[PDB]
């Protein structure tokens, strides 16, 4: 099955105008190659397969990229590139044009012989549709997070900071064994709760604060993703209002999200609901994404979307309202696409809960 992936990616070639492709993007190596390392790449004709890589990585190659000839270049990986193009018999060689740099570009072209053709979206297509094994993983991940929310829900109180908190988030998705967090953790209270992305700083929570807290878990290589906005104290009319909006808007997302949706269909169960009350100029992104071995992939749930959602896609669902002066709140849950709705696997609570 590492030969599957092969095989189909090898089917999108023709439509790219290529009859090879060169993968250097982190995420498409471990991906096809499942290689966990640091180094090397992946080069892949109609009949061929190769993980070219340094003497240091051979070993681990050689176990984990099943499927592919393991290639040890001396030295200069471009030229052992080159020479491998040749090799395979290789005409129009794809690169990744949207990780490839400028410098790397010019190194590889002037190396190899063949046409070097920019490519994009290749093995994101396959990565598009999750298998169950990843299905799984992308759960454990959920859970974790879940684990984390219900704990830091004993933590907060006035006066810690919002670095503290995210520094326990940390420790605790750690403790039950995430790699680490998937992303820069967002903690956000009082009038920085209106920061969509309110990266967790030095301000002291205080009564009275929303805290958005917008954080997940980067277990075996795949990501969660969860976001809930608790109260310290009472908050405002104004903030339980907004509050009540979000969540609706929300179970809106989640109960009508199924296959066969556009990603702009996808945002308007929750973006009619908030312009219906009010507040459209205030949900200032999109309702979701696409998790997994990154925290932002395809598809995008956005209202210029038209991308049809399948069964096996792995997305957010995560509207807000943001209002700057008064605050902001958002909801976000991970889910699977199926055949006729979809599963949450984010299950921490929605309801307003005030600390
Ligand atoms: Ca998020």
């Amino acid at each position: 099955n590492a030969m599957e992936k092969i095989e189909r990616l090898r089917s999108a070639f023709d439509e790219a105008g290529i009859d090879g492709i060169l993968l250097t993007n982190e995420h498409s190596r471990r991906y096809m190659a499942n290689f966990t390392g640091t180094a090397g790449v992946v080069l892949i004709s109609k009949k061929r397969a190769q993980f070219i890589t340094d003497f240091r990585y051979v070993e681990q190659a050689s176990k984990q990229a099943v499927g592919y000839e393991i290639v040890q270049h001396a030295g200069l990986i471009i030229d052992e590139v080159a020479k491998q193009v040749k090799e395979l018999g290789i005409q129009k060689l794809g690169f990744e044009q949207d990780t490839l740099t400028y410098s790397s570009y010019s190194a590889h072209k002037e190396a190899i012989d063949a046409e070097f053709i920019p490519t994009s979206g290749l093995v994101e297509k396959l990565r598009l549709i999750k298998t169950d094994s990843e299905i799984k993983i992308l759960k454990e991940a959920a859970q974790i997070a879940d684990a984390a929310f219900e704990h830091i829900l004993s933590f907060i109180r006035p006066g810690v900071s919002e670095i503290e908190v995210s520094n326990e988030l940390e420790f605790f998705m750690r403790k039950q064994g995430a790699t680490s967090s998937s992303f820069d953790i967002i903690v956000a209270s009082g009038l920085r709760s209106a920061l969509p992305h309110g990266v967790a700083s030095e301000k002291v929570i205080e009564t009275g604060d929303f805290v958005t807290l917008d954080f997940g878990a980067y277990y075996k290589g795949y990501c969660s993703d969860i976001t809930r906005t608790i109260a310290v104290g009472e908050p405002s009319d104004k903030l339980k209002e907004i509050y009540n909006i979000v969540l609706e808007a929300q179970l809106r997302g989640v109960n009508g999200i199924k296959a066969g949706l556009t990603g702009r269909e996808a945002d308007a169960l929750t973006r009619d609901y908030i312009t219906e009350k009010g507040y459209g100029e205030y949900f200032g992104h999109s309702t979701g994404h696409g998790i997994g071995l990154e925290i932002h992939e395809a598809p995008g749930l956005a209202f210029r979307s038209d991308t049809v959602l399948e069964p096996g896609m792995a997305v957010t669902v995560e509207p807000g309202i943001y209002i700057p002066g008064i605050g902001g709140v958002r909801i976000e849950d991970d889910i699977i696409v199926t055949s006729e709705g979809n599963e949450v696997i984010t299950k921490s609570p929605k309801e307003l809960i005030i600390l």
